[PDB]
């Protein structure tokens, strides 16, 4: 019942507390524009009753930001205009639509402008490239990003956010998670800089704080700006935030107090303790800031979502795999209908919309 309670997010009035989590589908045009297949794809979640749809990570600039081939952008006016009809379709079905803004950093696998990658420090990520986005084998070692490249990246977030607002999105989500550029700056392991972008766990927030400030100047004070945060990285799902609960509370507070309107946190298991003992990562955030907290990670069933909301571990519930398994997830929960089990073969060999549609046709598994 709490899942189907309306809520407010700044000036936005959301019909329920169900959100579609951001998911990279590498189904845009080769030079970054969104398209009609993406229109139908995103509209389907809105028709399925989600109160809020968060886009896949959208790149921000025409320099290093693009992380995957056929990833959409918001860097140019052509990119902006290509999203308009998608925004309109999601809105016509009654969902708010938030543009996730992301810079690939050290986790880039394909970028049409450069083979060179940039990161706070020249440290190769561990793990291995995600083949279903295009690419195989070890991550490249990134070049240490320069002050001029940092300023270009900040300006790109601001411009992409202004483009999101102009295209009609209801908000932006700054991608500070999952091992991408902003998270690399947050992290102790990968931000080894000795300048004013490095330091202790608070000093390392300076780049995300600068991005928040620049974005807020570009979009004004009435537009929704959130940030996604995680301990995990795509290159290392076991990584922890330095310290424990108290240092986590301080990061959440610093970022929120810079003028975010929500936090979105993601963990391998949203219900598990963040630091081995004690509260979940989402619960820590919700107990340290007044703005809404969207939680995420392994939330599959209606009962699981309801438990997280009714226990006070989060204000909204973002689902990825469950939304792909049933685009009408919130409606099916209300009707007591069974859910489909998520089946990762739908992403083989590339996680594109086209491959999903072929898989659904072969398996009789309608999204709605
Ligand atoms: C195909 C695909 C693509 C992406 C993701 C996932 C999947 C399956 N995830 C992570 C996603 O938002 C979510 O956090 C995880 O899938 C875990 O939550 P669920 O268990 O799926 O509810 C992700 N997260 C994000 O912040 N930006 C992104 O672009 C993507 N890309
Ligand atoms: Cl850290």
């Amino acid at each position: 019942s709490q899942l189907l309670e309306p809520c407010s997010l700044k000036h936005l009035k959301l019909r329920n507390r169900a959100a579609v989590a951001p998911m990279t589908r590498v189904s845009a045009e080769a030079e970054g524009a969104a398209n009609e297949l993406m229109r139908d794809y995103y509209a389907s979640f809105a028709k399925g009753g989600f109160g809020m749809v968060i886009s896949e990570g959208i790149y921000t600039d025409t320099a290093y930001s693009q992380g995957y081939f056929n990833q959409p952008g918001l860097a140019t006016e052509a990119h902006r205009d290509s999203w308009r009809l998608i925004v309109d379709a999601v809105h016509d079905a009654g969902a708010a639509f938030v543009a996730q803004l992301m810079h690939g950093g050290a986790q880039t696998q394909g970028n049409i402008h450069h083979a060179r990658h940039v990161a706070p420090s020249a440290v190769q990520p561990g793990g291995s490239q995600l083949t279903f986005y295009g690419g195989e084998g070890p991550y490249a070692t990134p070049a240490q990003i320069s002050e001029d490249e940092i300023q270009e990246a900040i300006a790109g977030f601001a411009q992409a956010a202004r483009h999101a607002r102009e295209a009609g999105f209801d908000g932006v989500e700054l991608h500070g998670a999952n091992g991408y550029l902003l998270h690399e700056f947050i992290s102790a392991e990968f931000n080894r800089r000795d300048d004013h972008w490095g330091g202790d766990y608070l000093g390392r927030l300076r780049l995300p704080l600068a991005v928040i400030a620049a974005v807020r100047a570009a979009v004004g004070n009435d537009f929704v700006v959130g940030m996604r945060l995680s301990q995990s990285m795509v290159s290392d799902s076991q990584l922890k935030w330095e310290g424990g609960v108290d240092e986590a509370r301080q990061r959440f507070r610093a970022l929120a107090d810079a003028g975010l309107d929500y936090l979105h946190v993601t963990e391998p298991d949203a219900a598990a303790p963040a630091f081995g003992d004690g509260p979940s990562f989402a619960a820590i955030a919700k107990g340290s800031v007044s703005i809404p907290v969207i939680g995420n990670g392994g939330i599959v069933t209606g009962e699981q979502a309801e438990k997280l909301l009714t226990q006070g571990d989060m204000d909204l519930v973002a689902v990825g795999k469950a939304a792909l398994a049933n685009n009408d997830w919130p409606q099916r929960i209300a009707q007591g209908l069974p859910l489909n089990e998520f089946d990762g073969t739908m992403f083989v060999p590339m996680a594109t919309i086209t491959n999903e549609l072929a898989w659904r046709n072969a398996n009789g598994r309608s999204a709605l």
